[PDB]
C-alpha cells in the first residue's frame, strides 16, 4: 500500500499479516468460487506490484491456477509492451519483477498517477476470471429449479453460475431473460410465462414468492 | 473516512482493505438477508461518497441489485436537485460521481457539517431495503409455527420476515399484534388468545415458555 | 516485525495478539492440513526469530509436531554452521535462542539485509511440510473419484493430496498427468482417455463439466 | 412503373400456401419483392388465400409500425398510411422513388412486412430451440437439421445465435452422441462433428 | 444491375429438393448462378428449404474462406465478409464487379460455395464405394452405373480413381461377369468392359 509519512512524503506501507491470512483463507476454503474476485479486489485495495506478487505467492500453492495466472500476466505484459514500446513502466515492471519498489511508489505517486497497481490488478482479475471459469461446478444449462426449491434459491444459483460463465454481455442478458424462465420448474414456469416477456427480475421474484 | 492529521487539518482516510473484505463477505454469503442493512451501516460509518462507491463496486457483482441500487440513487439525486436547485452539493455530487474528494471532505468538515455522507448512506439504505424486499424467501402470511417448534424460534422468524416486508408502521403494529397470534400452532394459540388482546411480547414469550 | 520509528530509526514491532490468536486457531482447528503452510507464511510476514519462537510456543502444544519441528530446526542450524563457520549469525542465532533481539534487528536492517527471518522461516516451513506429510489422511493412490462425484471435487481432493505428499517435481508432473486420469471413475475416464495424453487441466475440467 | 407479373404473384401465393410459414419465406419474399412499390406489396399480401390469422398479424404489425413512424414524423411527405399504401395513389407511390433524392417508401414497408413475417414464423415454429433435443434413436443428422431449422426460426441476436450454435448443439444431444462430441472437444466444426458421429 | 429471376430461384430450389445433395448439384449451381452477385448468391443459398445442416457447413466453409482471404489480402478494398455479401452493399458489389480491372466478388464467392458443396456431397454419399457390388441378378449396365455414381460422389484423386476403376470394379462384380472381366484382362476401357458383359 501507500501512505503519507509524518512529514508527508509518500512511502511504501507493508501489507498487514492478517490481510494476507484472509487472502489465504479465501484461496483455500472457497476453491475459486465466483465470490473470490470481489474478495480479492477488496483485500488488494491500493496494492503495489510487490504486494500483488506477495498475494500471488500464496496463490502459488495450486499449480494449475498459478500457471494460468502467470501465463495471463505474461500475455498482458506483452500486450502492454506492444501498445507502449524514472523510466516508463515496461510490461515486466507492471508485473513487479524488474521494477523496484521505489519506482512503483514513484509511478503511483506521480502527477498524474501512473496506475501501475490498478493495471496489474486488472490483469490478475482477468486471470482469476479464467481460473474461476474452469472451476465452475456446472454449466448454466444444467441449473434447473427443483420440484420444491424456492424461487429465490434457484435465482441465486442461476446468477452465481452466470457470474462464473463469463459470456458476452448481450448473451448474458438473453440468458437471464429466457433461459431462467425456460429451466424453471413447471409450477413456477406457468406463472413466469404468464407474466410474459420483458419482465423485470423484481416482478419475477415478487410474483413467485412462496409458490413452491 | 475522515480523521485529523498530525497538525489537525482534516484529511481523507482510506477505507481499510479488511473492512471491504467483510462487506464483500456480507454481500456474498448473506444473499441479502435483512441483517445486511445493519451490517452495511456499521461497515460504512463515516463513509464519504468515494468510499460508498467503493462498496457499491463490490455490490456490482449482482446485476439486478446493482441496477436497482443505481436507479434508486438516481431517483433520490433527482429528488435532491428538485428540492435544492465550494459549490453547493448537487445530486450527482451526493452520488459521488461529479464531486471530487476534496469537495466531499470540505462539505463533511464544514461548519455546520453538510451531511453528504449520511444522505448518500440513507439513499443506499433505501435501495438496499428494496433489494431485501425482493429476496424475502416468503411473505409474512406464510410464516406459521410448527407443531413442535418452540415459540421463540417462531417469533424470531416472524420478526425477521417483518423486517423484510417493510410495510407501514401501523400495519406492522397490527401485524405483530394479531397475525402473530393467528398463525401460531393450536396448542400455543389457545394460550395466546387466553392471554387476550394488547398483550406485550414479554408476556407472550414468558407465558408460552416451553409449551411445545 | 520491523517498522520505522517517528525519527526513522528501525525498531522491533511486537507481533499483535490477534495475529497470534489466528495462528493458534490455524494450528488447532486445521489439524495440520496442507493449507496451514500458506497461512503460516501470511501470519509470519516480516517475523524475526523472537516472533517465530513465539509462534512455535503455541505450536508446542502438540508433542510430536513440536519435537519434529525442533529437530528440523536443529538439523538446519547444523547445516548452516557447516556451510558458514555485530557477529555473524550462527545457527543458534538464526534459531533465535542465543542471538538477542537487537542483533536480529541489526541483521535484518543491515545493508545488504541479512535475511535471518526468512531463512528461519524457510526452516520452519520445511519442518511444517514434514509434519503435514505425516498427517495426510490418505496417500495419493487412494484418491478415487466417486460414481456420482463431480470432476471438480475429485480434482480438488487430488491436488490437495498432491500438496500433502511432497514428492519430486517430475514425479508430481507424471502423477497429475497419468494418475489423475487412471483413478477417475469409468464414465469420466472414458472421456479423459479420449482427450488423449498431454491434455491441459483446463481442457480436462471443461470437457468433463457436469458429466456425472 | 411496371405491373407485377402473374407468374411472380402465383409463385408467391403457391410458396406461401405450400410452405405454410417456414424461415425461407423471408428470403423468398425479399427476392420476389425486389424493388416493388407499396401497392405491389399490398397486392402480394392480400392475394394469400389461407393463413388469414397470419395475415392479420402482418396487418396489425404494419399498423403498429405505421403508428410509430407517425409518432417519429408528424411533394407531400408520407405518413404511415401513405407508406402502407392505404392512402396513397399509384402516382404518389411512384413519387418518393422518382423524387431526386428519393426516400425509399417501398423499402420501409418491406422492412415492416419482414418484421411481421419474422414474428409469424417465430410463432409458427412448433418448438423452442432450448426444447429441441435428440430422441433415443434419432440419427444425429436429422437431429442437427431440425435443430438448425429451429435456430433459423428463432429470431434472436447474432451473438446469441453464435453462442447457441457453440453450446446447445452439443449439450442437448443424447448421451450416446454426447460422449463422442465431447471427445472431439470444443472448437470443432459441424462437418467434423457429423463425420465422427455418423454411427 | 438486374435481379435474379423468380423462375431461376424456383428452378434452383426445385432441383435442390428433388435431387438432394447429389454430385450434379454443383454444376447445376454453376449454371444457374452465372454472373450472379453476392446478394443473388446469398438469396440463392438462403431460399433453400431443409438440409439446414448442409447450409450450415456451407456457411462455415464460407466464413473460413473469408478469414483466409482477409489474412492473405489486408473505393474501399473488398474484405472477405464483403465478398460473402453479409456486410458489403448491393451497390458496392455492383461497383466492384463493374470496375476495370475487375474484382469478381461473384466468381470468388461462387468458387467458395462450390468447395463447400463438394464437401457436402462427399459427406452425403449414401454408401461408401467399397460397399457397392453387383447383385446375383442385377444387370451390369445398372451395377456399373451405381458404381460410377458413387465414384463421382466420392471425389477421390485421379491417381487413386484409376486403380479404383481398374481393380475394385472387377473385384466387386458378380461371379458371372467376374470371370469375363478376368478373361478380358488389364488395359481395358469401360466400353469393352460393359460390351463384354451383357447376358
Amino acid at each position: 500500500p501507500i501512505v503519507q509519512n509524518l512529514q508527508g512524503q509518500m512511502v511504501h506501507q507493508a501489507i498487514s499479516p492478517r490481510t494476507l491470512n484472509a487472502w489465504v483463507k479465501v484461496v483455500e476454503e472457497k476453491a475459486f468460487s465466483p465470490e473470490v474476485i470481489p474478495m480479492f479486489s477488496a483485500l488488494s485495495e491500493g496494492a503495489t506490484p510487490q504486494d500483488l506478487n506477495t498475494m500471488l505467492n500464496t496463490v502459488g500453492g495450486h499449480q494449475a491456477a498459478m500457471q494460468m495466472l502467470k501465463e495471463t500476466i505474461n500475455e498482458e505484459a506483452a500486450e502492454w509492451d506492444r501498445l507502449h514500446p524514472m523510466r516508463e513502466p515496461r510490461g515486466s515492471d507492471i508485473a513487479g519483477t524488474t521494477s523496484t519498489l521505489q519506482e512503483q511508489i514513484g509511478w503511483m505517486t506521480h502527477n498524474p498517477p501512473i496506475p501501475v497497481g490498478e493495471i496489474y490488478k486488472r490483469w490478475i482479475i482477468l486471470g482469476l476470471n479464467k481460473i474461476v471459469r474452469m472451476y465452475s461446478p456446472t454449466s448454466i444449462l444444467d441449473i434447473r429449479q427443483g420440484p420444491k426449491e424456492p424461487f429465490r434459491d434457484y435465482v441465486d444459483r442461476f446468477y452465481k453460475t452466470l457470474r462464473a460463465e463469463q459470456a458476452s454481455q448481450e448473451v448474458k442478458n438473453w440468458m437471464t431473460e429466457t433461459l431462467l424462465v425456460q429451466n424453471a420448474n413447471p409450477d413456477c414456469k406457468t406463472i413466469l410465462k404468464a407474466l410474459g416477456p420483458g419482465a423485470t427480475l423484481e416482478e419475477m421474484m415478487t410474483a413467485c414468492q412462496g409458490v413452491g
